[PDB]
């Protein structure tokens, strides 16, 4: 059986599921007192340094996208920690 389009759905709604995640005040961008609080329950998360290069304490679609893709492996993107 093939997964396409299992992770389709799931990597779609996975973006769009950070996204408003960390958006759940309508800003359109991930405000640092978003990540900041939220980072104290949810510490599988990276640094924002390496969320964002610009290093604007606020997470675009670009970034989350580009990071989907950046840690993408093979097919999905697992080593095993």
């Amino acid at each position: 059986k093939l997964d396409q389009a299992l992770v389709v759905e799931h990597i779609e709604k996975m973006v769009e599921s950070v996204f408003r995640n960390f958006d759940v005040d309508g800003d359109g961008h991930i405000s640092q007192e978003e990540f900041q609080i939220i980072r104290g329950n949810f510490p599988y998360l990276s640094a924002f340094g390496d969320l964002d290069q610009n290093q604007d304490g606020c997470i675009s679609r670009e970034e989350m996208v580009s990071y989907f893709l950046r840690s993408s492996s093979v097919l999905g993107g697992r080593m095993g920690f």
